[PDB]
């Protein structure tokens, strides 16, 4: 059995949860260096490192 996870306080502090696919990496703290924001789950598994997505698809993602 398995239907739970324990993410860090950074990827999930207390500013509202989020679920678009499965799991998402970066796109909050970093959002600058290689591979700005990426999201892996289902029917998606994609990552954007371009400023376009790092500025348009990074802020509204969850960070402020």
């Amino acid at each position: 059995l398995q239907d739970e996870v324990g993410a860090p306080p950074a990827l999930s502090a207390e500013e509202g949860v989020m679920e678009t696919r499965a799991e998402c990496r970066q796109g909050l703290l970093p959002c600058k260096d290689n591979k700005c924001y990426c999201c892996i789950g289902g029917g998606t598994r994609q990552c954007y490192a371009t400023l376009a997505e790092c500025r348009h698809a990074c802020l509204p993602l969850n960070t402020n």
